[PDB]
C-alpha cells in the first residue's frame, strides 16, 4: 500500500522484543519499504486461501500472542534479505528486488512451512510437534532460499535434484542463522520443534544420522515417499557442507575445514552458475569443485577440501 515508512515494536514467537519496519496509512501494516521493493507479511487467519490479508494493526505495537508469528516472519525475512544482499550481492530472491511476501497462521495445527511458487507460508504447528514455524530463523531462510533456487538452478523437487534443493535450503538457512548470530548451530528447526523436548531438532547437518537421515551415498533412500526422499537424502549433502566448513573425519576420510564464509561462497556460486534443474549428486560435486576453483584456484586448500568432503560422503 501507499503510505509512510514507520517503525513498530513487538515480540516474536520465543518472547523476544524486536523492532519491525511497517507502513502507516490509517492502519500500520507489516510492509517494510527499506528493503528492495518491499517485504509484506499477511494473515491467513487459520484458513488456506493465500495470501490472505496484508497484516494491519491499529497502534504499531505487536505484543499480542497472535502477533508473534507475523513479527518473526517479517523480521527474519528482513534478515535473510540482508544476508543475500550484503554477503552475495543478490537483491531479493529473483536478483531484481522482487517483493517478498509471507503468510502466517496458515491452516490449523499445521506442522510445516513452504514456498508455494510465489510466497512463503507458515503454519502455527499443533503445539506438540511445532510451535509457529516462523519463530525459526533457519526455517524462514530455508523457505526464502527455495525461492532463490527456483529462480536460479531450478532444481526439480524430486530424487537427487530435489535432495540438493533441500540441502541448499538447509545450508543457507544455517548460514543466515550464523549471520544473525543468535544461538547458531548446524541443526535445523531447533527453535520451533517439539517445545516439550529440549536439545532436539528436525534435522541435523553435523550428524544427519541422529534422526535416521543418511550421511553417505551408500545409504541413500530410493523409494517414492517424500518425493523420492528429498528431506531424507539431503542429509548426504548437508553432511558434505558441514565437513567443508567445519572439517572432520567421516568413515575414515579426513576433511580440512575452510569455514562458513567460504562454504557459502562456493555453494552460492554453484547454485547460480553451474547447477541445472536436473543436477544429480555427482554433478553437484563437479559444480562445487569448479566453483571453488574459480574463487580460490585449482591448487587451493579450498578445492582440496571440497573433494575430501564429497569423498567422505561417498559422492564421486
Ligand atoms: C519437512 N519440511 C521442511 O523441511 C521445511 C520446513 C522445516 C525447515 C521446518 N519445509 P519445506 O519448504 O521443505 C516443505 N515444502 C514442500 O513440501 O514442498 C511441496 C510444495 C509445496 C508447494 C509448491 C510446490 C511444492
Ligand atoms: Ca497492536
Ligand atoms: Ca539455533
Ligand atoms: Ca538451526
Ligand atoms: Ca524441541
Ligand atoms: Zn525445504
Amino acid at each position: 500500500i501507499t503510505g509512510t515508512s514507520t517503525v513498530g515494536v513487538g515480540r516474536g514467537v520465543l518472547g523476544d522484543q524486536k523492532n519491525i519496519n511497517t507502513t502507516y496509512s490509517t492502519y500500520y501494516y507489516l510492509q517494510d519499504n527499506t528493503r528492495g521493493n518491499g517485504i509484506f507479511t499477511y494473515d491467513a487467519k487459520y484458513r488456506t486461501t493465500l495470501p490472505g490479508s496484508l497484516w494491519a494493526d491499529a497502534d504499531n505495537q505487536f505484543f499480542a500472542s497472535y502477533d508473534a508469528p507475523a513479527v518473526d516472519a517479517h523480521y527474519y525475512a528482513g534478515v535473510t534479505y540482508d544476508y543475500y544482499k550484503n554477503v552475495h550481492n543478490r537483491l531479493s530472491y529473483d536478483g531484481n528486488n522482487a517483493a517478498i511476501r509471507s503468510s502466517v497462521h496458515y491452516s490449523q495445527g499445521y506442522n510445516n512451512a513452504f514456498w508455494n511458487g510465489s510466497q512463503m507460508v507458515y503454519g502455527d504447528g499443533d503445539g506438540q510437534t511445532f510451535i509457529p514455524l516462523s519463530g525459526g530463523i533457519d526455517v524462514v531462510a530455508h523457505e526464502l532460499t527455495h525461492a532463490v533456487t527456483d529462480y536460479t538452478a531450478g532444481l526439480i523437487y524430486q530424487n537427487e535434484s530435489g535432495a540438493i534443493n533441500e540441502a541448499i535450503s538447509d545450508i543457507f538457512g544455517t548460514l543466515v542463522e550464523f549471520y544473525a548470530n543468535k544461538n547458531p548451530d548446524w541443526e535445523i528447526g531447533e527453535d520451533v520443534y517439539t517445545p516439550g523436548i529440549s536439545g532436539d531438532s528436525l534435522r541435523s547437518m553435523s550428524d544427519p544420522a541422529k534422526y535416521g537421515d543418511p550421511d553417505h551415498y551408500s545409504k541413500r533412500y530410493t523409494g517414492t515417499q517424500d518425493n523420492g526422499g528429498v528431506h531424507i537424502n539431503s542429509g548426504i549433502i548437508n553432511k558434505a557442507a558441514y565437513l567443508i566448513s567445519q572439517g572432520g573425519t567421516h568413515y575414515g576420510v579426513s576433511v580440512v575445514g575452510i569455514g562458513r564464509d567460504k562454504l557459502g561462497k562456493i555453494f552460492y556460486r554453484a547454485l547460480t552458475q553451474y547447477l541445472t534443474p536436473t543436477s544429480n549428486f555427482s554433478q553437484l560435486r563437479a559444480a562445487a569443485v569448479q566453483s571453488a576453483t574459480d574463487l580460490y584456484g585449482s591448487t587451493s586448500q579450498e578445492v582440496a577440501s571440497v573433494k575430501q568432503a564429497f569423498d567422505a560422503v561417498g559422492v564421486k
